[PDB]
């Protein structure tokens, strides 16, 4: 399912929230959205690693990487496993990897950067917290939408006009 | 008619003053020259609306949005008008949106990042004032150039060499 | 010969320093590698001009333009001149010009911005000294691999696993 | 500022009376000068070729066709022509935008309205003779007009 | 928590016993309750479907048709199936993620483990009789899998 | 430092002298050395591919079957000679970059100076006798060049 997010923030003015312009498109699909499912980490996409092999029907992982410039939280491995388990897409507040594959990836992924050092996985992180990033608090069982426009949140499901 | 702008800086080093460079190319046409026209104005497109609604051809309609990032101040229909009344293009101090409609819009347009939200139109702004923003002044009457390479003004009108 | 940065990372972690993420693709070449050769300058292009008309085989040129964005060091002629006498590619600390022909170029150019003003030469300019910029320390006869991805430094010549 | 029934009072032997078939439409009720003609149809690339020019002393007298499919001036044009000077436009054929030409410093005479734009392909012929609503209309001779008809004069009249 | 000897000998005249191929993989070792069937091959498109819908009180027979070249039951859905209130699942196939799912809360009997997953077509049919293994498996009626065996009755029966 | 008039003096048995048709254009003056051997012609692959190589008490003759049509060698080649200890280069054609050639510490004697260089392909042949100029050049033989000539011997010469 595509999104226009310019139509969603005229269909629903009171509804919509706008992230901070700072985010990028790397993914093969332009636009997702769906249910927010949170990860709060550092530098350790651990978490990142567990939510990809679970089913993602309907859903947007929201990455709280704390936007570190230092490592990437995802790359081609784990958006792929994203894709085939349905996952409508990823937002992560740091950095990716593999963005030739993932631009080729049935996935939509925004991030701040893309970073080829990985990460250290140590299992540290929080799963479904609400997380606080470019202007925005993102909640668990709330929606997000993401498109070459932006990103936007809603606290109830959106349909498009 | 296609400008490149290492070409004019070249011929007339006396004449030009370069943008700071922190504007990307969004429009159809990636390159874009011309008379100026100012707008002052901020999170109210009011003016944009009445402008692109003249004529255009030979002129660039610079506009001066105090760089907000929490507004769009032209979209897809705004954009379309424009090119059918000849406008060579349109440089934002600000957001604009439909980036992938204005993409494939017979018009050049550089702007600051894209936003979806909507702005709400109160006729506020100000027409052909002087408008300073990036390091440079924009002076009604005065000539603006911009390619892939950026933004170029001269207070005379440039041929290309 | 291609380079997959996030490879390098995984393969030598103790060899490898990661550049900050501030830096872009802009030639028709998007992966690139080889030794390091250095010139710190600043707003004066005069030993980019020389090293280009240089064999570059197996080289990179790192030049250090101290990141200013009011001038461009490298342009089209250059590029199709380090392209021809074989440099694998050029990283500039500064910005290059002529986008659209260095897209369409046989080398690797990473750069900070586009900016149409050219330079003045004027011979003002360090050859293989130690520069520094982005984090990182890039020494002549070290070397330096740069993709989509990022920029990675290595004391030792590395090989794609 | 023109009275028609004034002019057709003074120079009976030049007047002719344009059939009664046009209403009027722009801010100036009255209006009159020089013809510059237009033959077109259902498509006004001459039309905004001409408001653009200095038009002084001036009607541009648009032949459409007699068209009520689509429009042949707006607001647009119509600001052009009464900021270049034209004392007036008459469009056998629509108009658009007439709320804004209702208030614009201009005189608009025309058939209808009609919301519709035309295609603009550079068709269009430029100070040729024109004939319609029972009157040729030559380049170079006048018209006037107001709130009770159109008329035509080989030669310049002076309001009594 | 069910006793299959048990069951047997306190309804000999309702159960019928699967012929002992089965291994348990589960975190439960026992389990039981309404059959809700699957025909499918080497596609496990409505496994997944059937464990995003709340199974308390129910057992998913899963007919793989016995190939032992792909598995149809996985980690994921495994955990899909234990937190939906699913009983257990029986495949007449493979399954794998062995070590995870003996310890999720759910009871997994199966012929074999394969490491290999299948290329999902939505191919299968939903609640139609299947027969493996002897038995007949009819959804609406009742299975019961233990250490001991699985059993089969068309009725309810309660733990002596 | 040779002086081919010297050498000439010295060894009459073992010297033959080039036909008068070449020019000096380097640094150097007098030079020579070791003979190495290229045919080639309007293609400068293998005059790059030695170059690059260690050339101390070398000289690298260039049969570019005397072509005023391109240039041969230019000032990169030639820095890269002279950073790589060539004593000299010798090219039957054309080389350019005369002024900066010049100034490089480097033997180099041709026909004539031609700007336009030419496309690489990698045609030619290392290491094969190469016949110009009234002078059969053998890889391993001796080459010594002045302002007052070019000879060549068999054996290697010692300046008086």
């Amino acid at each position: 399912m595509h999104y226009v997010t310019p139509d969603l923030c005229d269909a629903y003015p009171e509804l919509v929230q706008v992230v901070e312009p700072m985010f990028s498109n790397f993914g093969g699909r332009d636009s997702f959205g769906g249910e927010i499912v949170t990860i709060k980490c550092f530098e350790d996409n651990s978490l990142v690693k567990e939510q990809v092999d679970k089913d993602g029907k309907g859903k947007v992982l929201v990455v709280d990487g704390g936007g570190s410039l230092r490592r990437a939280l995802l790359g081609d491995m784990l958006a792929e496993k994203a894709a085939k388990n349905g996952w409508e897409g990823i937002v992560v507040y740091g950095c990716i990897r593999d963005v030739d594959v993932i631009a080729q990836t049935d996935l939509g992924v925004q991030a701040l950067a893309s970073h080829p050092l990985k990460t250290d996985k140590r299992g540290i992180g929080d799963l479904n917290v609400a997380v606080t990033f470019g202007g925005v608090t993102f909640r668990p069982g709330e929606f997000v939408y993401a498109d070459n426009n932006g990103i936007i949140v809603s606290p109830q499901a959106l349909k498009m006009p």
